[PDB]
């Protein structure tokens, strides 16, 4: 099995944290040979926990180093379009974090840039990898509720002074719209698109709650999906409370969390599952061994923002996610 | 002294819910006069009383000289009439919510109300629950820190057992949104006690069940005028588990006719019957003096036009205050 030599750019949280981890268990897969971020001490400590990988003071000396197949961009959104963009001159893959970008007019250059390209554009949507939900899409499209009636998404992150993500730069003074609506928010599309298909339209209101967090960080809303079903998703990202995660059919419910279905009053546990893992391994086969790129598709993480920026915008009123598309 | 009542409409309410709380007040009411459109239904009624007078029609209990008040307890495209013709005879009147049919005509009950000196009660029970009495005092006093998010759903899950359902002006609605104001009016009614007025809903509905008539699901956004966000759904056909939180910044309670829960903590709600209380509330009103602050048509005018706006909503967003 040949491997994709992979560039890591941007080394901070999700780099060291989220992808080395899961890079180190798929190395049948991925060589690391090159490395390069903002501060040059941060891509050097990186390279340590990888091992030898050369460093660079440059994006755009790694992409012309010869070096590399591909790249992962975990950087902030700002930079997204612009490196994709640098590394399909280069005939280079990008496996590029969410936010797909910083809105949807910008998305849209993404996708377009995608498109025309031979080289794979892969937005590592992890939410579409991860098993719980999966089990709740085949639950509900097996009939398992009868007919989806009402979905509703509770989030209580609870975010503190002692929160990491919430000490970042580019988190504190956001560029993406809606600051952590969009953030966190992909995440929580990605997942209702997964199990339910395609939102018609929402009607939703935004608030900045916290001084601490960049931009607005409470979102409630309505919507519709195209088959008809009610969903609600509220989100706090500074207040505590317990999720609930809900789907009620006709013929019963399903309540959905990271370790488990209670389908009416039966429990199914869901086996754990990394999911970084799971979408590298995804992205491996879109880029080696011809799979479509389903989960990792720039038009599916545009959807995601899309929803999102449908909220942060209706104050309210309805808003048709599609007129953004 | 003691008003003297009469009973129109001896349907499920008069007898199920109005006569054992009248029972238990006979220190403040006696039942004189009694009538309802089956006159069968009416002479039973009246054996569960003692021995009240029986009449034929309204109008001519109205004409009997034997009552101070009459009870109303209808279907709702019969409320505007009645009190009409009650007020036209100086008769006060405590009438069964929803006030009317629709805004338009509710309005009409408003009017009627403020230019006679007898006093029309729209009976909205939820107003006396002490739950929500306990809830609004604790938002009030700051428990929680400032509020940010309510949230009430309610499943009823009714089935072809259910009483309600079988009767005639409920299986062909005339009332705005079936099911969807009946029940509704009551947690509009809750929500504006402890939280306040409501600026704009946006919201949507679906006719699910050919059991119920009319529309019979609801979900909806809205934002209070303090700034608290709420969602509120509902379905009266399908079954689930009853949630009303309130969350705030320092705090979070959660609902129940037995208890309200703060943070960890549970505190007992000590239990009352509803319509008891609002009768002698009615009785207060008329022989007391006491301001009409809980049983006000302008109140249930407000109740309706909530669920009113999430009716005509769409989906789109409803200033509330443009109904009325
Ligand atoms: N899927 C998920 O669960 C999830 C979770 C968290 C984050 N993410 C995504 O991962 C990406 C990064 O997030 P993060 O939390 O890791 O934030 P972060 O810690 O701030 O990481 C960003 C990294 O990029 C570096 N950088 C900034 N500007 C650069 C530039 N011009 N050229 C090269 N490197 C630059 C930063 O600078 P320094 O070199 O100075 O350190 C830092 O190393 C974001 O797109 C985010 O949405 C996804
Ligand atoms: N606050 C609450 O918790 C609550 C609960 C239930 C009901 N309610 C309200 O109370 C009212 C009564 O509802 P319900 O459940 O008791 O329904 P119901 O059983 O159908 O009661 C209506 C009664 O009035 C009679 N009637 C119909 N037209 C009449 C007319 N023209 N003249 C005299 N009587 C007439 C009916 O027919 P018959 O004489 O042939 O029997 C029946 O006895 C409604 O407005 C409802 O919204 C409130
Ligand atoms: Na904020
Ligand atoms: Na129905």
């Amino acid at each position: 099995l040949r491997k994709i030599r992979l560039g890591i750019v941007g080394c901070g949280i999700a780099a060291r944290e989220l992808h080395l981890p899961a890079l180190k268990n798929l190395s049948h897969l991925f060589e690391i040979t090159a490395v390069t971020s903002r501060t040059r001490s941060h891509a050097e400590e990186f390279a340590k926990m990888v091992g030898n990988p050369a460093v660079f003071d440059s994006y755009e000396e790694l992409l012309e180093s010869g070096l590399v197949d591909a790249v992962d961009l975990t950087l902030p959104v700002e930079l997204n379009l612009p490196f994709i963009e640098k590394a399909l001159r280069k005939g280079v893959h990008v496996i590029c974090e969410k936010p797909i970008s910083t809105d949807v007019e910008t998305g849209k250059k993404v996708v377009e840039l995608s498109e025309k390209s031979e080289k794979t554009v892969y937005i590592a949507e992890n939410f579409r990898h991860v098993p719980a939900f999966w089990k709740a899409k085949e639950l509900v499209e097996s009939g398992a509720i009868g007919d989806p009636v009402f979905m509703n998404w509770q989030i209580w992150v609870g975010m503190d002074e002692n929160n990491k993500y919430v000490h970042t730069d580019w988190r504190k003074k956001p560029k993406h719209v809606g600051g952590f609506l969009s953030d966190g928010g992909v995440h929580h599309a990605a997942a209702m698109r997964l199990i339910l298909g395609e939102i018609e339209w929402i009607s939703a209101v935004a608030k900045d709650l916290s001084p601490l967090l960049g931009g607005m960080d409470f979102l409630s809303s309505i919507f519709e999906f195209e088959n008809g079903t009610v969903g609600n998703y509220t989100i706090s990202y500074s207040l505590k409370g317990n999720e609930r995660f809900e789907i009620t059919g006709t013929k019963g419910k399903i309540s959905i969390s990271w370790d488990k279905i209670v389908l009416n009053e039966e429990e199914m546990k869901v086996p754990q599952e990394n999911s970084y893992q799971k979408e590298f391994e995804d992205f491996y086969q879109v880029v080696a061994e011809g799979k479509p790129n389903d989960l990792g598709s720039p038009v599916q993480a545009l959807k995601d923002l899309a929803f999102i920026e449908a909220c942060v915008r209706s104050a309210g009123n309805k808003v048709f996610v599609s007129s953004l598309l």
